[PDB]
């Protein structure tokens, strides 16, 4: 029947990390993760009036 | 079924992004996405906030 | 059966585009698409837009 | 059981075209297609003008 | 049992080590293993000031 | 996958032709086909002449 | 079907040896095998070698 | 039946010939085939007719 | 154990020979085969020439 295997994602993800490396992926993720920081903050101010 | 797998597109798309890179693909998409901006605008003129 | 796959064309087409690139393929297609312009015109002398 | 697949020719033909390219294959085919032009011409008897 | 193979990780891990090498991976691991040293120490110091 | 397949020769032959090319293979074959010309001639005396 | 294949290790080991070579692997092994020499000696104090 | 893989040798042999080429392999074989010439001669010294 | 997939060794061995070549492997083997010469000589007691 249909394959649809999660293991396929692990091998693919590994290749992506190796080609982009892990150190570089850190700056890219954190750089693009700036928007996430805002969502988290809005859904949890805890500080302002 | 196995005949039609969406996963095949994920792996192919990944290769395309790696070969064309992500930064370069940004300028290419935005450059070619100029026409889209017009469609969005036109379908938004006849509808104010 | 399990030998005729439409997906086979997608992967092959992708390779062709990458090897020939997309920008270069533009000039080649438009250059060779000159004959098509004539067919369209002949099958349509007038045009509302 | 499998054995003779027409699709096998499509993939092989694609490789041949890519390795030899399409522009180069044009001159080679037309250059070697000179003999064909003669056959067509000679058999022009059974073809009203 | 068919899919889901632990062995898949061994082959993948080997590739990662070869591409990143073993000597280089040493400095990277030890460099990033600095945080681990703190966890081990805290869970061993058991003596606040 | 597969066994005792004639198709294996087609793919291999294609590779040989591409690596050696077709134009070069022409001179090599004709150059080495000189002995064949003699066999054909001898088996075609038709008369003492 | 059997993922657990001993033969997989032979092919992988061969690649490692070729990439690292055999002469270089000699110095690396002997250099890192210094600790082993001590284990052997300690477990054989009552037996000079 | 089976249990053997002769075709495997044909593909491997082809690769060897392509990597070493055919012209170069000629000099190498003839150069190393000098010993064979002696065996043939000795096993023909007794009497060629 | 053994007597299976033996063909896997032939293909692997071929790759090793090609990567290390045959001429180079000669000096390496003979150089490392010096110890063997001694074993053969010592066991000359129970083996006449």
């Amino acid at each position: 029947m249909g394959g649809i295997s999660i293991w396929q994602l692990l091998i693919i993800a590994v290749i992506v990390v190796l080609l982009f490396g892990t150190k570089k992926l850190g700056s890219i993720g954190s750089d693009l993760g700036a928007s996430i920081k805002g969502f988290k903050k809005a859904m949890s101010d805890d500080e302002p009036k």
